[PDB]
């Protein structure tokens, strides 16, 4: 921990990112916070004022569960301070946010649209595996993440998309049936949202069953239904929402096969970087 604790004067903040559970999310700057280089982009996540004490130790001890992750398709923690107020986590920035938001960012009439066109089959392979390879870790390491979606992925400056983080610590059109009627979770139901997240990736983030009440929702699930194919999805991509999707938490696939499945067809360098490859797996 000492390790990980940061000198308050080595960041700078320089504008809002976004609304985190324990308050918001900043972008910085972090000076010789890894060994190699002067200065580091980052996200800096604060605790409002409104927080109780209870709650600003909740989320020092959060910051402390991520010191053991060193994976990397899981964001990265890359140091603490903890001496006096505020307290801050920096992790390493995701310089493009949330998956979902990137995603819609995407779509043809997006007001933001970055110039370029939807991600093509081979760029949703390599996230799909990215995903699947952050979240394989995250089983390996004894954690059910229970909220995986595309707004919980978050997206690189070189487009890398990783898990936000070990889960949460509600989201009913991302849950499995047996979620949603005995309300267990597994990483069983982890592969079932999974699915989803490659459903909002073809779909560009539309809304999961739009139109459709969350009660709704609820019972079509629980009777055994599930996602229509988004329109033109590329068949592979289809047939690996399906294997998710099955009714039986037993026969759906883990994230190391969802990994193996897709192996052949990544980007050079993920055998240098996934844990799928990595020793800490063989
Ligand atoms: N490492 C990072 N890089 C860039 N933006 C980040 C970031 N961490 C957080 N953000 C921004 O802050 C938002 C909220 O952060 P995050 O999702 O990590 O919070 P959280 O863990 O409290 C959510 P919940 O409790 O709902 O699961 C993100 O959607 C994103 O816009
Ligand atoms: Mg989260």
């Amino acid at each position: 921990p000492d390790e990980w604790e940061v000198s308050r004067e080595k960041i700078t903040l320089l504008r809002e990112l976004g609304q985190g559970s324990f308050g918001m999310v900043y972008e910085g700057n972090a000076r010789d916070i890894i060994k190699g280089e002067a200065e580091t982009r980052v996200a800096v996540k604060t605790v409002n004022e409104s927080a109780s004490l209870r709650e600003r130790i909740e989320f020092l001890n959060e910051a402390s569960v991520m010191k053991g992750f060193t994976c990397h398709h899981v964001v990265r923690l890359l140091g603490v301070v903890s001496k006096g107020q505020p307290t801050l986590v920096v992790m390493e920035l995701m310089a493009h946010g949330d998956l979902k938001s990137y995603l819609r960012s995407l779509r043809p009439e997006a007001e933001n649209n970055p110039g370029r066109p939807p991600p093509t089959l081979q760029e949703m392979i390599q996230m799909a595996a990215e995903i699947a390879d952050g979240m394989a870790y995250l089983n390996a390491k004894k954690f059910v993440h229970r909220d995986l979606a595309a707004r919980n992925c978050m997206v690189a400056h070189d487009f890398t998309v990783k898990i936000g983080d070990f889960g949460m610590t509600l989201p009913v059109r991302w849950m499995a049936p047996e979620s949603l009627k005995d309300g267990v979770f597994t990483t069983s139901s982890d592969m079932w949202s999974f699915g989803v997240v490659l459903w909002e990736i073809t779909s560009l983030a539309e809304q999961p069953y739009q139109g459709l009440s969350n009660e709704q929702v609820l019972k079509f699930v629980m009777d055994g239904g599930y996602l229509d194919q988004p329109d033109n999805c590329p068949e592979r991509v289809t047939d690996l929402m399906r294997m998710c999707w099955q009714f039986n938490p037993k026969m759906r696939p883990t994230f190391l096969e969802i990994v193996n499945l897709l192996k052949d067809d990544l980007h050079p360098s993920f055998p240098e970087v996934s844990f799928f490859h990595s020793e800490e797996n063989k």
